[PDB]
């Protein structure tokens, strides 16, 4: 099974490489921004959205990642071994899952076809070639 | 944050723990349940089901932990170390995502309503003394 | 003051002696199966039934007895003492907090008629004469005899 | 299971916290209490009151405890062991029984809002620094 874990909302995994991979916030700050604004939601009993459903999943995804990295290198002896796991794992699985939880906790705060609309966007800003690149990146805003 | 993933479709990980830990079929059996049953679904762009939001959240999520595990098995040289950690993943996260999968995958072909009344059923039977509980194991089952 | 626990209940001390200790899951099985089916509500701030509150009650003093052993024994310098008092514990507590578990928690599952209807049928079953009585005892279970799920 | 004996009725085990471990009658009075007063109602084949309920449970379950402490001290070698283990039991069990007695009696006799009432009351009282501390002690009364 080939899944992509977007299409199911409407975008795929290379819409979401129109946004570089420096620009997603790190896990710490995603998780303390679910904690903040959608927690009740998350541990309530309903099937809130399956923006909620698949963000209650990925959470204890990463939970689980976690733990196996934690006990793989609690276990572990060399720490330059421990040092290139670790970047191994946040390059990889932490770029996913920032991934992962950005476009979920966006299209929960601002709206999926918002969400869309500013991927397309960001993608021609940032393609846009320096000299001629406006200073203002479009930004997802509840503000004018 | 204290999330409970079966809480949102009225199980619960005490539940699931109310069947044996050598009940559930192998993850390997289970992802080939899944590919052979729901494939055009899972890869499907629709909300079919929350169970279907939650199988492709963990089918993803089986795939990174594999991905990690192997990842550091091939860099690592030791083979008692291999067994070690190949055990540890197994009867934790391997259980975890079989309880996971089989939970969905079971909601899926029969039933909610009957995945948890069968859970239940399977438990008292299971803590039942032979001679007082119907001989034959409860079981799911299409074919009337 | 001679209270009987089940008489609140229509049942009998006597009527629950004549199922044998055999025909009773081990009070962890019926705890688990407490804690597995009826959490919610025998944690839950209402009273629910009468078989409830006898059912935390009963959990409770289970519970209490298992730490007066469990400090017993580590206090005591004897590991055949500790064998014989876990033996007189499992078979003079263990075994009526194992009746009324499972009276409670069944009149739960399956109604307190049904349960004295089956003791009934399990009194004249255990009573007959084993060269006269059929091979398989009365079972009280929430699946057909074919027990297939649909 | 976190199951609080007195959370269906009202009160929680931080609310008795409140009462003193020296407050509560010994389990001999209580059960003369009990008995007196309620004796053909915890005898009888009807679910009276959940206090009633639980009032059974209670006394059937401290004689189970009771036995269980007088077989041991019976095998129990020494009377300075003997003398520890029943300490024991007092201390721990027994002042949880008594508070769980004390709590279904003064309900049952009372009344469940009346006897919540008291817990407060008499938190306050035990609260009070002594030099304002009225010398009566809250009690519970009818007349």
């Amino acid at each position: 099974m080939d899944i992509d874990p977007y299409k199911e909302f409407g975008a795929t995994v290379e819409l979401l490489s129109f946004l570089p991979s420096d620009f997603f916030p790190s896990v710490r700050d995603l998780l303390d921004t679910a904690s903040a604004l959608y927690r009740e939601a998350l541990e309530s009993p309903e099937h809130c959205s399956p923006h909620h459903t698949a963000l209650r999943q990925a959470i204890l995804c990463w939970g689980e990642l976690m733990t196996l990295a934690t006990w793989v290198g609690v276990n572990l002896e060399d720490p330059a071994s421990r040092d290139l796991v670790v970047s191994y794992v946040n390059t990889n699985m932490g770029l996913k899952f920032r991934q992962l939880l950005w476009f979920h906790i966006s299209c929960l705060t601002f709206g999926r076809e918002t969400v869309i609309e500013y991927l397309v966007s960001f993608g021609v800003w940032i393609r846009t070639p320096p000299a001629y690149r406006p200073p203002n990146a479009p930004i997802l805003s509840t503000l004018p």
